[PDB]
């Protein structure tokens, strides 16, 4: 299973959908492929960006979020 999605995004389990979006934008920008494409951090960032997008894709969906919380 995944490392916890909330912790990855730096949010608490009871945060709002807008909190999730703000955290996603901040962290996705940190690891954005357009920043890392010519650096040795390309691989690190690819993995982190992927996991950030996965965390947001689950937690931003009301039903998938409640299922994750079970």
């Amino acid at each position: 299973g995944p490392m916890d999605y909330y912790t990855l995004l730096g949010v608490d389990k009871g945060c709002s959908e807008d909190d999730l979006r703000r955290a996603y934008l901040k962290l996705a920008m940190k690891w954005h492929p357009d920043k890392h494409v010519n650096k040795g951090s390309k691989v690190e960032a690819e993995e982190k960006f992927k996991n950030i997008c996965e965390a947001y894709s689950v937690l931003s969906d009301n039903e998938k979020r409640v299922k994750y919380d079970l």
